C-alpha cells in the first residue's frame, strides 16, 4: 500500500500494579512495562522496521515505551514531538483511587455506567483533589487554554482532544511520505483507531489494544487501511 | 539573566573516545552513562527547570540527554536533534587510538593537526571501515553533497554549528525559554567560542569537562555575565 503506520500502546505502569486509575498522573513504566516494550523494540528490529518522525504523549510511561523503542532498533537520532492530546483519558475525581475504593465510594451502579458509557465523564477533579496540583498545576500544560485543561473525561472527549492532532499535524507527515511510528496510550490510540477505521461507539469500548506489540496498518493514499490491523512478534505473543 | 545550561557526554564504548570517534555512531559504555547520571543527579539537586533541549544525532549526546531528563523528571520537554551539534568528524583518523594514527602518518603531521585550527585530517575515503557506515547513514541522506564532511577542521566544526546556534537557540533564549544542550566537545566549543568571543588559540586550548553542568548567565545581548560554573560538589 502508499503508506504504513505504526503504534504501539505502552505496558504496565507502576500504579496498574496498584489497580489505581493513573489517567493523567504520570506513572512510570513498571520493570515488566519495561520489558514489554524492549520486546516490542525486539520485534520491530526483527521486522526490519524504519521510521521517519515519532509522535508520544507528554507522559513518561508512553515516552519511555518509545525511548526503549528506538534504543532497541537503533533509531534514536529520529525526531521525536510530543503533545498533551495523545496523554491517557483524564479520570477525573476517580484519578489516584483503586478497585476497592471506587466501588465502595461510588457503588456497583454508578461504577458500571461509567464502565459502558461513551459519553458520561467521570466526577470532575476538584481543586481539593489529593492529585489536583500534581496535575492541573503541572507547568507542562501552562500553555492550554482554561477550556482545554480537562477536569475529567469521557472517552468521547479523550477522542475528540486527539483526533485534532492526528488531523493538523500526524496526517500531513504520513501524506508527507513519512514513515510513523505512534506511541501512546490506550484511549488515545482508541481514537485514532476509531478513526482510521470508522467504528462505532460500541465497536470502539469493546477495543482493547494489546501492550507493548507493534500494531501495524498498510494505509493506501487517503490514509484508509486495505487490510486490519497486524501484530508484530514471535508467533505465540 | 537568562540562564543556558550545556553538558558534554562521558566515555563512550571500546575506548572510541581516545580513538577520534568523530561522526561514528558510538554509543556511551557505562562509566559514561553513570557520568550522566551524576550530571542529572546535580541539576536536579539544583532544582534546575528546562523548557527546551538540543542535541546532536549521535546516541552518545542523545542518551546523555536521556538521562539527564529521567532524573530530573522532564521527560515531557520538546527535543531538537540536529546533525549541525554532531562531534567533529575526524576523517580517516577516525576509529585509530595515538599509536596508529603516528604510525600511519608520523608524528610531525600529527602534530600538525594537533595544534591547527583550519588544517583537517584527511578525509575518510571507501577503505576505511567506516566509511559506508556513516556517508550513506539514511539520518545524512537530507544533507546536500557539501553539507556532508569527509573530514572536518576545528574551523570547519564550528562554521556548522554556529548557523544552528543563530538560527534555532537564539530565538529561544530570547523567548525566556530555559535552554539545555546536551552535545561533545568540539561543538560546544563552537559555542562557548562565539559567546566569550574567544580566539583561535585560546578555544584550542579549552577542555570542557565531561558529564558535568555548565552554566552560563546571560545578559540582554547573550553576552555571558560572569565565567562559567560548574554544578557538583
Ligand atoms: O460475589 C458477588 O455476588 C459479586 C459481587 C460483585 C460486586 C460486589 C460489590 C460491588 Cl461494590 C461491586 C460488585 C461483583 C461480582 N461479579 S461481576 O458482576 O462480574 C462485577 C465485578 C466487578 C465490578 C466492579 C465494580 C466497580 C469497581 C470495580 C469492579 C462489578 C461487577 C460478583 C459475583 O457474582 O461474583
Ligand atoms: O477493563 C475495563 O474495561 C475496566 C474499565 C473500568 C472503568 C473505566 C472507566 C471508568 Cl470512568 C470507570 C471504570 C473499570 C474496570 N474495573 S471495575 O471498576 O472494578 C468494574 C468491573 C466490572 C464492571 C461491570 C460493568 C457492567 C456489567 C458488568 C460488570 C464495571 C466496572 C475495568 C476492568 O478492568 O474490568
Ligand atoms: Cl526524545
Amino acid at each position: 500500500a502508499a503508506y504504513k503506520l505504526v503504534l504501539i500502546r505502552h505496558g504496565e505502569s507502576a500504579w496498574n500494579l496498584e489497580n489505581r486509575f493513573s489517567g493523567w498522573y504520570d506513572a512510570d513504566l513498571s520493570p515488566a512495562g519495561h520489558e514489554e516494550a524492549k520486546r516490542g523494540g525486539q520485534a520491530l528490529r526483527d521486522a526490519g522496521y524504519e521510521f521517519d518522525i515519532c509522535f508520544t504523549s507528554v507522559q513518561k510511561r508512553a515516552i519511555r515505551t518509545l525511548w526503549t523503542v528506538l534504543d532497541a532498533i537503533d533509531q534514536m537520532w529520529l525526531p521525536v514531538v510530543r503533545t498533551w492530546r495523545l496523554n491517557e483519558r483524564h479520570y477525573g475525581g476517580l484519578t489516584g483511587l483503586n478497585k476497592a475504593e471506587t466501588a465502595a465510594k461510588h457503588g456497583e451502579a454508578q461504577v458500571k455506567i461509567w464502565r459502558r458509557s461513551y459519553d458520561v465523564p467521570p466526577p470532575p477533579m476538584e481543586p481539593d483533589h489529593p492529585f489536583y496540583s500534581n496535575i492541573s498545576k503541572d507547568r507542562r500544560y501552562a500553555d492550554l487554554t482554561e477550556d482545554q485543561l480537562p477536569s475529567c473525561e469521557s472517552l468521547k472527549d479523550t477522542i475528540a482532544r486527539a483526533l485534532p492532532f492526528w488531523n493538523e499535524e500526524i496526517v500531513p507527515q504520513i501524506k508527507e511520505g513519512k514513515r510513523v511510528l505512534i506511541a501512546a496510550h490506550g484511549n488515545s490510540l482508541r481514537g485514532i483507531v476509531k478513526h482510521l477505521e470508522g467504528l462505532s461507539e460500541e465497536a470502539i469500548m469493546e477495543l482493547n489494544l494489546p501492550t507493548g506489540i507493534p500494531i501495524v496498518y498498510e494505509l493506501d493514499k487517503n490514509l484508509k487501511p486495505i487490510k486490519p490491523m497486524q501484530f508484530l512478534g514471535d508467533e505465540e505473543t
